[PDB]
């Protein structure tokens, strides 16, 4: 297991997300679904010229899996996946510059719900999760697990878990007071409200 420090700007963003009073926490799901859609777009585009890129799975979709026993909500996609280098490099985002721009915008009056416009929507997961685990598999690289409970560091290790084929799984270990996001009707409501027109099937698992 390798442990890394977040860049200062990202630690700052995470602390702000965790410590700022903001009731509209449901936006985290929209941001993660949006990220999954973008990753699915990427593998779709690559497959247009190299159909064999889909050898690792032809179906392009998103699964939402609540687990009340583990107090987790997991968002799974079969998108392009990330390399180890991507994970370390702020999970394939331009988080350093994006954070700067998000900050500049917040000063220009913007609110936290606009976070996705700056390429750092992922970190909104920390509105509802005490810990986030990201499992990912990119074609021709191994499966890796990233994990962080904030506090300035993250870990990366090779994943010995269930082989994914290709794509990304975001596991949200929810805060004790955020278990509404495991309720079927609540997830349905959020998806219908914020993600009604995503171009890939979204399947909400039941328990
Ligand atoms: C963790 C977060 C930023 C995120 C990244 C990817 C992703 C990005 C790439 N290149 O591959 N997979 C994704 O599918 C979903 C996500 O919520």
């Amino acid at each position: 297991v390798e442990t890394f420090a977040f860049q200062a700007e990202i630690a700052q963003l995470m602390s702000l997300i965790i410590n700022t009073f903001y009731s509209n926490k449901e936006i985290f799901l929209r941001e993660l679904i949006s990220n999954s859609s973008d990753a699915l777009d990427k593998i779709r585009y690559e497959s247009l010229t190299d159909p064999s890129k889909l050898d690792s799975g032809k179906e392009l979709h998103i699964n939402l899996i609540p687990n009340k026993q583990d107090r987790t909500l997991t968002i799974v996609d079969t998108g392009i996946g990330m390399t180890k280098a991507d994970l370390i490099n702020n999970l394939g985002t331009i988080a350093k510059s994006g954070t700067k721009a998000f900050m500049e915008a917040l000063q220009a009056g913007a609110d936290i719900s606009m976070i996705g416009q700056f390429g750092v929507g992922f970190y909104s997961a920390y509105l509802v999760a005490e810990k986030v685990t990201v499992i990912t598999k990119h074609n021709d690289d191994e499966q890796y697990a990233w994990e962080s409970s904030a506090g300035g560091s993250f870990t990366v290790r090779t994943d010995t878990g269930e082989p994914m084929g290709r794509g990304t799984k975001v596991i949200l270990h929810l805060k004790e007071d955020q278990t509404e996001y495991l309720e079927e009707r609540r997830i349905k409501e959020i998806v219908k409200k914020h993600s009604q027109f995503i171009g890939y099937p979204i399947t909400l698992f039941v328990e």
